[PDB]
């Protein structure tokens, strides 16, 4: 295992619906409300801060380098390098696991590790503008299906590499919009109990202060589900009500040595014990979780029995299912809170916000079990990432 | 400092002036080539490889996190993971270093490293073509200026920072253009006599094939320079002649365990050593290598003299005088065979490109120096990253 | 003047607001409507329409020679042959007297004339996306004020031609807002009264079907438009309250000889008498009426007072207060159901559109003044036009 | 007939190849230079200048009504009003008997008439950046097509549209490339005999003056066409050799009454006699001049045999061969100086540009034939137009 990481705090914004409450926000500006109250809660004097890694997807018109826009707007001295990050939707995740690295190795004592997206803000391009299209039509590409939602590989949208794990592996509409109610009545119950309100980052609108997750759907029944029409693909599975959302959001982490931790006397929430990532076919990229687990698994001696609580990010019903399927997942310990389909499910900040929201989870009174968390989502172009912990109490 | 991470093989495709022999190619065509061949020199069977990381700064339009795009069409398995990664010109260096960083603490054996651009295709963006402009006018913005060369934080062209430095540190137009002279006839002569051409994997174009850096001008002359035009400020020193091109090429580089290298029967050529990124003011952004080397001799506990060569790149001259004075390089062992200003920047690609020209170089029979390698580059934004190596001979 | 024109029938879409009950309707569409209705209303044969002649000023995007698109269209043979005119604001009403040209000389027997504007679906151009911009940001273009509402000459909005008339010629702020509020009092007591019943022509949206002008604002007040921030100059006069609305819709008239009318049995609703256009200064287009009318006097013997009812566009009111005060206006037989400020003023429409409701006007029950009527509008670039009719009875 | 028009003067300006030697000029300034040159011809005071009538098809981005932008930078007095019409190719040639109308029926006795195209310049648009795309890609739409060479009707090629003469009329490749080569000698040898010398006016580009049409081919041979691949439809008729160039160009006349000719001393070149419109099915929308001057022939009394000199415009070889056929023209009297295939074909100009063709050639010592000279064009959408004159000497 890593025997030298801790989290020391975590913080999220909420997450915004496409074209809503944040879409006058850029990710940069989300970024930085994480990144601040990150900061705010480990308490860490700005000038032990030895590097900022943040995963970021659409990045087109967002500037240079948004990793160090956020830093320099976070209050984080100019002489502290950062550097952004793409892995799609597993960028927040193995930014938290380049920064774990970085520690293990000495190469740093203190990094700040996160992830952000503005899906609302992804613009759109034109190919041909620089030398000229001569003559006949061009195409005006929206970046968040080119750059983002459609797999290069084969062409078609996630939604379809969704229908292709529903096809091949048996997971059905009920099974998919079973989930679906699941993941909303639970995402509804949480933010009414208050299980959202430590974790999350006031954002206010220069005023109008955010603070609510605004894509839960409390409203959301078994039979409403079956009524939709699929999304992707005609006599389809897939549908708006059983896949991922389309959101805003940024989440950061402090992460720092044992030693540094120590000499500060900040109080380490949990340890980074080690991550894994591997890559599977395209058409199927819901299945990463699966093998990236697996190497997660052999590389720490744990199994999916041993972890406390589990989050396995729903991009799609279909593949959440199969992925929990294939793990053995206890769905009593798996998404407690819902996931990518009640929250949403903003690309680059999703890694991190899931690892933020188990880590808020595994800290309440009361969870007195293994202690082990896992982290872990599917990647466009056939990928799968994860991390796991051990809260320290 | 890292005792267990060599590179077995580098290759970098010719690097294109703007617009000119690579326009009709993409960055993730131009990574393609650079990583067959560094796959085939190095003779590692790709079954071996754990991870790809690129870096590329300018990713509008290019489709879905472009290192995995080169991985799959580089004929590596599908389930080998890969992520795309920013740090401006330090992307190709920083790559580098986070590959090191893999292996050095055991989380792969062989890791693909490098980086590519197409600053000839970088496109044009939109910004509110999602929810509407409404009535006005809106900006068609050239993402290579907004997200690359363009000072997000102070809002002018990395040629105003390159000013900044002949402003505050007194680097004479005189002695900007000296130096851009020295490095034209350095690459000229360098091209002519064959230095070029083993590290250059040729580019296919379907036929037309591309063996020759296109960028170099080898009638350049001090008389000329001094005729030149400011660039960027009205009464500048700063030219077109004196500034680093704009290019397109791509560059990779096969790391590994020494354990892996021994396994396979693959001889290495270089050890790297360590690495280090730091920090300094925008507005004066070309000065970050000076503080990034001086890290990385803290680190390492080398100096300056202890190289035998010596790869700082020329983002311009008046940044690259400066930083070579500060440092104290000698000038008979820095830049020996041009870089930025003559060879050209493509931005994501340069940090792994100058590390490969380092390793080559070093690796001519007839070198009888330290066999210590050090490469550096300046980064928009404020920053430097730096890498030591020392051939293995 | 002319002995031989007659207009046989008139109709007009319902005015539309900008982004409005329209938005997703085409110019041509709109047309379409007007054109069927005005045929239908003069029971003409299509086979007896010798020409087509439409209005018609923001015209990117719409496709061939939109006329000649609305033609085909609304049931016309492909025999007969059309042409789209543009004289900004005066191109509906310079439609109505080019055909009225043709049937005067012989050309012609009977013509269709009007106009058509979608002033909401005027698109964005970019002007080098041909042969490349090469670097360097471009200008997404709103056409609507590039190639409608801003002086090419001047390079400001027609709004701020309307505050050089009030700045030279002394137009209050007062003044501007006392015309505004009548404007909109007028058309809401005239829609409430069913003045514009008869004149419409309802628009099917593929179902829901449109009778109303949404533009007129019956809730204006003296006291509401005293508070409103000026437009188009700091400190100025002209505000979005005191200036014409920006609208869709769209008009047509039918036009037939004297002896084609009778040989029809179609019975005349008017003679058109004559017709002027005039040039003025572009800084001050609003003035563009007073010559145009002046030259309109001259050539028929006419006056102002000999008129029983006048429509002369409101563009703004400053303009139109100033066009009343020249010719001696009696307000209590000028624009006396409202106008551009009130009714929406969609730039290709309104000329032929005044005509229509100045026609139903005169043709009401109770009606018995001179029965001469009068139309003009003040045009970009500096210009006006007017026509002079007299009703049949 | 027409009793009381005359041509006093005609100017046009070179024609210049698609993305050639106008590329860097507008439409409106390829107009001003022929306006200019056409008042100086006629010797005609501008305060004696009523109105100003300019054909111009693609018009995005050109800003307000350009045919009062030309008049202004011609020297036009504010005072004369301006407009600007589209009749697609017959643009031209309808300004001018818009114009002939106003002097006939007294409303005018002086009128400046004409056209321009700059087809180079030509935006690109996109339709719906006001209200926004929301999510999904767009079109970025080439104006030239969209706007001008597309048929709105069947979303086809005007070569297409060229290709259904072909198929319906049995025109064949052979016959159509025989056309083609006779334009090309006809127009390099009018060329280099100084045939067009005098009616071409100069163009200063701001310092290259530029007086050559530039589109010609003298090097065109009947097996060089032969080889050439069909341009719009697989094993296809129509080539880029055999059909009309784009191009970029503008032309100008004035006309007078009689009365004001005598009164200014001015010498009338022509008489203007009579002029005609006509619509066809658009899918052979080549047929339209057949129509239009047979339309022409009853209203004149006047037969195709009693025309000295003939233009009718080469859109298509197949176009014109077929209409030339039908209407049985003399081929030795009928585009003796080649035409759209050969000078090219600006869109809005052609109209005008044919009649100020035929009246320099009619107009050269030694033709002393009918005096009749006859104009004729075909028009997308399914249009032709004509117009007949005959010389005063
Ligand atoms: C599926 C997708 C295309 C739909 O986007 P959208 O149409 O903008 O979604 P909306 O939230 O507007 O929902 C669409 C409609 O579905 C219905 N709907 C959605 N969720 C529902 C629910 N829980 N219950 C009932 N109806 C629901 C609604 O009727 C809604 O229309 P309405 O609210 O205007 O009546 C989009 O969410 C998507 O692509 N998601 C996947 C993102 C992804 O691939 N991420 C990366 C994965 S690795
Ligand atoms: C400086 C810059 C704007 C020049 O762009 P450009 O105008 O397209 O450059 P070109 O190579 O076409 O040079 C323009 C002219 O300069 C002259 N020129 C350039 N190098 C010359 C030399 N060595 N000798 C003589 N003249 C030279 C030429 O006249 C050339 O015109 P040409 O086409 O007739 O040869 C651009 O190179 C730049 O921005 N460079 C810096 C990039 C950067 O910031 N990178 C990131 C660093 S962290
Ligand atoms: C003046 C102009 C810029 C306003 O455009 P806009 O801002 O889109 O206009 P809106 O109707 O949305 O008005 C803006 C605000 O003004 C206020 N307003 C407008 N008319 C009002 C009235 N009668 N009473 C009170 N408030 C009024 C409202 O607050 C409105 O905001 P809302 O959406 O909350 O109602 C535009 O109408 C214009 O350019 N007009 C002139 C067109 C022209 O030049 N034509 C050619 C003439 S030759
Ligand atoms: C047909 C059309 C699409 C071709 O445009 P283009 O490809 O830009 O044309 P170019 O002038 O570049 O010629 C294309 C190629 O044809 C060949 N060519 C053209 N004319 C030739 C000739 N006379 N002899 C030999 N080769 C010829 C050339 O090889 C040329 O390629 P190259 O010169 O680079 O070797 C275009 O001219 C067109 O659409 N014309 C019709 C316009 C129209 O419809 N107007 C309205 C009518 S109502």
């Amino acid at each position: 295992h890593m025997k030298n990481v801790v989290i020391v705090s975590a913080a999220r914004t909420p997450i915004g619906s496409f074209n809503g409450q944040f879409k006058d926000v850029t990710a940069v500006q989300l970024g930085i409300v994480a990144v601040k109250a990150a900061i705010e809660r480990a308490k860490v004097p700005v000038d032990q801060i030895d590097e900022v890694i943040m995963g970021h997807v659409l990045t087109a018109g967002c500037g240079e380098n948004t990793a160090r826009q956020v830093a320099l707007h976070s209050g984080i001295p100019q002489e502290v390098p950062a550097f952004t990050i793409n892995k799609l939707s597993g960028s927040g995740l193995r930014a938290v696991s380049l920064g774990a690295q970085q520690i293990e190795l000495g190469d740093a004592d203190c990094v700040i590790v996160g992830g952000m997206e503005s899906m609302s803000n992804a613009p759109y391009v034109i190919a041909k503008a620089r030398r000229g299209y001569r003559m006949g039509n061009g195409v005006l590409e929206d970046t968040m299906l080119r750059d983002g939602l459609v797999c290069t590989e084969n062409g078609y949208h996630m939604g379809v590499t969704a229908e292709n794990i529903a096809s091949r592996f048996g997971v059905t509409r009920q099974q998919q919009d079973e989930c679906a109610y699941n993941s909303q009545m639970r995402a509804a119950k949480a933010q009414a109990e208050g299980k959202f309100d430590a974790q999350i980052a006031p954002v206010t609108i220069h005023d109008i202060v955010i603070t609510k997750d605004e894509h839960i759907r409390p409203e959301t029944t078994l039979e409403g589900l079956a009524k939709l029409k699929p999304a992707f693909t005609k006599d389809g599975t897939v549908t708006a009500g059983n896949a991922s959302g389309i959101n805003d959001a940024a989440c950061a982490l402090v992460l720092m040595s044992k030693k540094k931790a120590e000499e500060l006397g900040i109080k380490p929430i949990a340890e980074i014990l080690d991550w894994a990532s591997a890559g599977v076919e395209p058409a199927i990229m819901g299945t990463g979780p699966i093998p990236a687990c697996h190497k997660l698994f052999k590389k720490t001696g744990l199994k999916m029995e041993d972890f406390e609580l589990v989050e396995l990010n729903e991009a799609f019903a279909a593949q959440a299912v199969y992925c929990c399927q294939q793990l053995g997942a206890d769905m009593s310990k798996t998404n407690i809170y819902g996931s990518g389909i009640s929250l949403g499910h903003p690309v680059g900040c999703s890694g991190a916000r899931i690892l933020t929201t188990l880590l808020y989870a595994l800290a309440e009174p009361g969870r007195n079990g293994s202690r082990y968390g896992l982290a872990s989502l599917c990647i466009g172009g056939g990928q799968g990432t994860a991390v796991a912990i051990k809260m320290c109490l």
